């Protein structure tokens, strides 16, 4: 079978400038009839893949001329002109010169927007979770860029790393920001043995961490 190779990540692209997604095939995709059997699909965050370009030079319905594909029989690039925030997602190349259809690994397009610092919220366990015996503490960091960010938990002044897990959203379709939750998972019993709960978010927008704290007994 034919192998389609593409890089997982792109250089972050500025709104209004040009993005390029590369793809290469293990065999030429140019058939003796003059058609190159290359396709481009876009998978947007939370959605199924959808066709952008078919057989190199055809624009799928409702796709603007901003998208264009060119290349040889083996080396291809998708060009996206005047990229908009809603262009974010994973771009897949594909071939059906031969059976079976095969797909590249996908390349994520990232929007390079101006840095933005996170808005930080801390959430003590609710009475409902406590009734269940659980005491997850959540620190939410909302609408920041770029994606890389560090959260530190302090419990009564001592750093806590065990039981802490971080998870991000995808880049937002409109404001091109990320959000992430840091969750400290504790039992009610563990939770009720300390008073002060702090999360500290370190991001490149500042040298000072943004710090949120609460006291369990308030
Ligand atoms: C080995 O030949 C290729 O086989 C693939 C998979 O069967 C064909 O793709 C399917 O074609 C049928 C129609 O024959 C339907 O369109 C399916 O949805 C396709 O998955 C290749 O056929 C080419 O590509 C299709 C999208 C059509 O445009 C078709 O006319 C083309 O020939 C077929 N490719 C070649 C080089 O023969």
């Amino acid at each position: 079978d034919i192998v389609m190779t593409q890089a997982a990540f792109s250089n972050p692209v500025t709104l209004g400038t040009s993005a390029s997604i590369s793809c290469r095939s293990s065999k030429s995709l140019l058939y003796s009839n003059g058609i190159t059997y290359l396709y481009w699909y876009l998978q947007k965050p939370g959605q199924s893949p959808q066709l952008l370009i078919y057989q190199m030079s055809n624009l799928a319905s409702g796709v603007p001329d901003r998208f264009s594909s060119s290349g040889s029989g083996t080396d291809f690039t998708l060009r996206i002109s005047r990229v908009e925030a809603e262009d974010v997602g994973v771009y897949y190349c594909a071939q059906n010169l031969e059976v079976p259809w095969t797909f590249g690994g996908g390349t994520k397009l990232e929007i390079k927007r101006a840095d933005a610092a996170p808005t930080v919220s801390i959430f003590p366990p609710s009475s409902e979770q406590l009734t269940s015996g659980g005491a997850s503490v959540v620190c939410f960091l909302n609408n920041f860029y770029p994606k890389d960010i560090n959260v530190k938990w302090k419990i009564d002044g001592s750093e806590r790393q065990n039981g802490v897990l971080n998870s991000w959203t995808d880049q937002d379709s409109k404001d091109s920001t990320y959000s992430m939750s840091s969750t400290l998972t504790l039992t009610k019993d563990e939770y009720e043995r300390h008073n002060s709960y702090t999360c500290e978010a370190t991001h490149k927008t500042s040298t000072s961490p943004i710090v949120k704290s609460f006291n369990r007994n308030e």
